[PDB]
């Protein structure tokens, strides 16, 4: 909604050690026909859409959205595959140690269930229990990651 996009791009420049990003604001158009053309200058490149936005921030958002989407190609993965990758990202960043996925099987011979646990940073979290590994792990990485955030300090 807000310039949240600027906070993302700016973050990349910080880690990549690149000149701070610069946006261009332009407003022109009749009262009932206002147009906000905003451009984003990055690495000597100005990205812009072919359609004008009815709102200012809408332009800045879309402008950066195009830029940040251009960097993705660098190394895409999408956490929509295996949160396992995410857990590995924090491990390297936190200089900790690759998590430890432990799957234990137990329960009645008629309705057998499984339990998955992840030990990272010396802390072991317990995911939900069910007759499925996917959900088990999902609930495990979910509770673990959420715990890491510990809300907004």
């Amino acid at each position: 909604m807000d310039h949240v996009y600027k906070g993302q791009l700016q973050a990349y420049a910080l880690q990549h050690n690149l000149e701070l990003p610069v946006y261009a604001n332009e407003r022109e158009g009749p009262p009932h026909a206002p147009r906000f053309r905003c451009n984003v200058t990055f690495c000597g490149q100005t990205f812009q859409s072919s359609e004008f936005f009815p709102t200012l921030k809408s332009a800045e958002h879309a402008a950066a959205k195009i830029a940040v989407a251009s960097l993705t190609p660098q190394s895409p993965e999408g956490i929509d595959v295996a949160y396992k990758n995410l857990l590995q990202e924090i491990a390297q960043k936190e200089s900790s140690l690759l998590p430890f996925y432990a799957t234990a099987t137990s329960g009645p011979s008629h309705a057998p269930t499984f339990t998955s646990t992840v030990e990272f940073a010396g802390k072991v979290f317990s995911g939900e229990e069910a007759k499925t590994k996917k959900l088990a792990e999902m609930s495990a990485a979910k509770v673990a990651f959420m715990s890491i955030k510990n809300g907004n300090s």
